[PDB]
């Protein structure tokens, strides 16, 4: 696997090429604003075939089955499109920046909330582009490895490589932080720190879910990575 | 914050709860409802002593009383499922609610979240899951579950206490692996591998509460426990 044999510089230069581009909502500025749910439903389902095609650029996803890569992508889809949300959103404090055209204060309120927390988190950490796309990824990889049903000697063998990926992703983190100057101390509280935040996200993404064709089946995504 | 790595690992132990058994002999087989009369039974009995835990884990007395609520608000249960994940990790394909209630997946089918506590059990056997480790784990579930949901000095000041007490829990995990000879490049996968399992907890606790919804202590009975 290509992806085993990255170098910290390598795999984040992978992961920021494969960067999907932020997409606007299909708000006509020419016309009044008399749907919400509407333009965010529209605007992440233009954003799912982004995510779709960033997945497969992941060093290490397509070498997993179809199956498994299906498994992964119904399990993050949500928290992915919610830390993208909060990435972008960053340098707004008190707001979602959900498109630059979409931009939406506080004053439905409860996942807001929370989204405007992880947002402040992110910016009172100086989280980097470098750690986010590093996040962005461990999401895609872990949070649907602990729910593989098969007990296949190909489903160890994928779950192993998975954590394989996963490790290289945690080695790439830790090299940027050293490339920035911490201390070996820093390092390790700042990785825990980043990674304590997917709780959160994780969190955000079952509220989210709950508050609620709306979910992509098995079906779909399998056709979309086919397709 | 004054505590070292092996001050701290000290603490977490010397609190840690007892074990409780579920009732005694109830009617076996199981219903649906005495299932869950005998689990809700053994959790909230459960509860009274991780009050009693929270408060001697090291910085969660120096939150406010509110903080220190909401705090168990959040966790409670993800505290309850990590404690059950831990005791079953010696009984592959069972977990051991309780000494003398240890379930097998044939018995009880609701068998989604039965089969998730399973895999992380699995997880933490793979991994040789560690006790001193296990605590630090438990204790950052306390302190971080809640804090992203705490405007005042006040509560900046309660929310970077709260992180530098975390990044101490951190520090300690980090010694612990040093001093069993892990190199600084395992020393960093490893925390991460455990600190991944977190988010995993996470979800299993909320589909548990959805499923106990198909519930919460109030925060007066919280409150009323710390006081007590
Ligand atoms: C009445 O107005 C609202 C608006 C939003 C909210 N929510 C809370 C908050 F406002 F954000 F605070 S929310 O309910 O929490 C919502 C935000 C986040 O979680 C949900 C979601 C989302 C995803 C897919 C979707 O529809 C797609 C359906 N299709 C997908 C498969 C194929 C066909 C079906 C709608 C919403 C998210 C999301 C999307 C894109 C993004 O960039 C970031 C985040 C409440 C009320
Ligand atoms: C009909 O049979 C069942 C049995 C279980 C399940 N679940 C899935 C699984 F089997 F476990 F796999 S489950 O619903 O997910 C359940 C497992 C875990 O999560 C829930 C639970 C729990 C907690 C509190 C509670 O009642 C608390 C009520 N009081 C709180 C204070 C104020 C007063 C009210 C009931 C159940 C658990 C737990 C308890 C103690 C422990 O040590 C570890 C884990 C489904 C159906």
């Amino acid at each position: 696997s290509l992806a085993l044999s990255l170098t910290a510089d390598q795999m984040v230069s992978a992961l920021l090429d494969a960067e999907p581009p932020i997409l606007y909502s299909e708000y006509d500025p020419t016309r009044p604003f008399s749907s919400m749910m509407g333009l965010l439903t529209n605007l992440a389902d233009r954003e799912l075939v982004h995510m779709i095609n960033w997945a497969k650029r992941v060093p290490g996803f397509v070498d997993l089955t179809s199956h498994d890569q299906v498994h992964l992508l119904e399990c993050a889809w949500l928290e992915i499109l919610m830390i993208g949300l909060v990435w972008r959103s960053m340098e707004h404090p008190g707001k979602l920046l959900f498109a630059p055209n979409l931009l939406l204060d506080r004053n439905m309120v409860e996942i807001f909330d929370m989204l405007l927390a992880t947002s402040s988190r992110f910016r009172m950490m100086n989280l980097q582009g470098e750690e986010f796309v590093c996040l962005k990824s461990i999401i895609l990889l872990n949070s649907g490895v602990y729910t593989f049903l098969s007990s296949t000697l190909k489903s160890l063998e994928e779950k192993d490589h998975i954590h394989r990926v996963l490790d290289k992703i945690t080695d790439t983190l830790i090299h940027l932080m050293a490339k920035a100057g911490l201390t070996l101390q820093q390092q390790h509280q700042r990785l825990a720190q980043l990674l304590l935040i997917l709780s959160h996200i994780r969190h955000m993404s079952n509220k989210g879910m709950e508050h609620l064709n709306v979910v992509p089946s098995y079906d779909l995504l399998l056709e979309m990575l086919d397709a």
